[PDB]
């Protein structure tokens, strides 16, 4: 339209992020170690690596249990390192079978068992932990070489 000029100025903002957290009583739990022992193989190479799982559920079972047998699971797997043409996803697909397998019947020799939650809660540490070995194996080689 027209264009007069104006005065005016002045700028400022509201700040609406209160906190008022307060302080709570602590406790401490025991825990107990355990671990598994392999029968053999017949066909496949293990890796290396440390025992380091960390899956979350959300569920009721990974406190009801679960939580113990975290410790006592394994990362290293058995494995194909020799010439085979695989992607990273496939030789995983393998490997998640010949692991858990190994691991279920070796509990249920040594006077332990495994049920239809062993299976479940083992799987999901299991697809990963596959894959985890490839990962750090090819971090270590790219690095000072496979150890």
């Amino acid at each position: 339209g027209a264009m007069d000029p104006g005065q005016g100025g002045g700028t400022h903002s509201q700040w609406n992020k209160p906190s008022k957290p307060k302080t709570n009583m602590k406790h401490m739990a025991g825990a107990a170690a355990a671990g598994a022992v392999v029968g053999g193989l017949g066909g496949y190479m293990l890796g290396s690596a440390m025992s380091r799982p960390i899956i979350h559920f959300g569920s009721d079972y990974e406190d009801r249990y679960y939580r113990e047998n975290m410790h006592r699971y394994p990362n290293q797997v058995y494995y194909r390192p020799m010439d085979e043409y695989s992607n990273q996803n496939n030789f995983v697909h393998d490997c998640v079978n010949i692991t858990i397998k190994q691991h279920t019947v070796t509990t249920t020799t040594k006077g332990e068992n495994f049920t239809e939650t062993d299976v479940k809660m083992m799987e999901r540490v299991i697809e990963q932990m596959c894959i985890t070995q490839y990962e750090r194996e090819s971090q270590a080689y790219y690095q000072r070489g496979s150890s």
